């Protein structure tokens, strides 16, 4: 039932389970040591996550976790996405194996690093844009592969030993390409708060839903790992969206990077910056710095 | 997105007042709180209860799912052995669904916690006898839960199992539902054959998940299929695999567990059959 890929199979004989890292909603990631991974290195142990089922899984569980595997092998390698090293899908529970980010969750690691007194290291002005910056590049990168992430937001970025940002969580993305999938899609289980109006309203998802994301993720970055919408329900987030309803500008956060946010946010899709356009303006942005 | 209101549930905000989280869930958050009119025989007196909300990650089918919830609830009559919808906030701000708060929290860790290195086989076979006489209550409010397993079972301060978590809960009326249902959000390992191949529910689907609820009941809290992973259940379940005596179990219960698992659902015991066959072991024990 599981589908055989030799050139990505990685024998279970060389891939030591280790410590879980989260207990999960639709499955469980583990730290693992695999010797042969890296080609170039055989002999030698790298450190990988691992995705895998648990117990209590689901018949959407097992499909969202194949889902995820082929879409991490029809995107290409990229620096600020995490990549698929391999997978062990025969005799046995299915072993889905990414590179680990040390550092964990983008959410995680901007609230590890705020200054006290809003209610271990600060992050300068310089490495926020840095960090948007590379998560631009990333998404750049997605929509060229024909991908919509549409689960784009701080808590499915890693963070590795380097701090490069590199874009995760592939389990809801979609081929843009891929009609039937979007023709029949019901109730959405994409997070309201960081979903394009025309997704929500209307179900149309396309590299420009994913530009909307960004803006959220961009706000959640210069709020150093903030929520969005606060002390605003879901519930009356429908209404409020209708009615052009925009966040604020953070703490962190000039008045240019703001106005890219906004952007980001404007109701007409193609009205929305594309990626390339958003790379190169936080390109010139990072480099006029003058910390 | 606006919720009508249903003035016999509707309760006040400003009578609620939420106290500790008691755990984050992955579709939403539950909270104890203090409420004050609720039982409105004595309006001056606090109930303790758990106010089930969504989370600021929530998405489109987490609100859909927790308004149905509520909505199973209300017509679901009351029993001891049910969690009961107490009330709801509704209107001008988040969605409350206030519920009976079960201080000990749920079965699985209930059990666990209490693992040699505290129950007697009464005590695990009063357990199984209380739950039969709430699903055989639910069944006959043409409810069938989809989900029944120790982790949706809780446990108040008085030891009374109460069945809990009526989210995936659907009226057997509910054909424009079943019709259209794609991929399952069921634990695998609790799905009767005929839930997981063919998308057919039924009160014997449940029968099937009170089997398995059974077997977590006399391993103390153990998972189901041990060493299986789901991957491979799917073969053996087809295959005719069956779960094998738990240490703390006689024959009796065991054929008992082996009757619910019966491949055909109408030859597997009615909730009914089960409340009567508990009730004489349960007399018949020590
Ligand atoms: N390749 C990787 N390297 C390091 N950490 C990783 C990782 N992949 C995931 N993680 C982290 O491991 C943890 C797993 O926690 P959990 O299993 O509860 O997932 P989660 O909280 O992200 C819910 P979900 O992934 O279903 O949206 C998270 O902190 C996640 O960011
Ligand atoms: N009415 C109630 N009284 C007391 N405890 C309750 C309760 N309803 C839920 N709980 C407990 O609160 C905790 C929060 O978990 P939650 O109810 O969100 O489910 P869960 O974490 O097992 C995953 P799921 O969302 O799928 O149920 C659990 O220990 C649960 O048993
Ligand atoms: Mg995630
Ligand atoms: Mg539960």
């Amino acid at each position: 039932e599981l589908p055989e890929d030799p050139k990505w199979e990685f024998p279970r004989d060389k891939l030591t389970l280790g410590k879980p890292l989260g207990e999960g909603c639709f499955g469980q990631v583990v730290m693992a040591e695999a010797v042969g991974i890296d080609k170039d290195k055989p002999k030698e142990a790298v450190t990988v996550a691992v995705k895998m089922l648990k117990d209590d899984a689901t018949e959407k569980d097992l499909s969202d976790l194949v889902s995820e595997m082929e879409m991490m092998k029809m995107i290409g390698k990229h620096k600020n996405i995490i990549n698929l090293l391999g997978a062990c899908t025969q005799d046995g529970p299915l072993f889905v194996i990414v590179e680990f980010a040390s550092k964990g969750n983008l959410r995680e690691f901007l609230r590890a690093r705020r200054p006290p007194g809003m209610e271990e290291e600060q992050m300068t002005f310089k490495d926020l844009v840095s960090c948007t910056f590379q998560l631009a590049r990333g998404m750049e990168f997605l929509a060229s592969q024909k991908c919509i992430h549409r689960d784009l937001a701080a808590r499915n970025v890693l963070v590795t030993e380097n701090n490069v940002m590199k874009i995760a969580d592939f389990g809801l993305a979609r081929d843009i390409n891929n009609i039937d999938y979007f023709k029949k899609t019901t109730n959405g289980r994409l997070p309201v708060k960081w979903m394009a109006p025309e997704a929500l309203f209307d179900r149309v998802y396309t590299h420009q839903s994913d530009v909307w994301s960004f803006g959220v993720l961009m706000w959640e970055i210069f709020t150093l790992g903030g929520s969005p919408y606060p002390g605003i329900p879901v519930e009356e987030l429908f209404k409020l969206l209708k009615e052009g309803h925009r966040m604020d500008k953070p703490a962190n956060c000039t008045n240019e990077l703001f106005m890219m946010m906004r952007d980001c946010w404007h109701a007409v899709p193609s009205q929305r910056p594309t990626f390339k356009q958003l790379v190169e303006d936080l390109d010139r942005i990072l480099t006029l710095t003058t910390n």
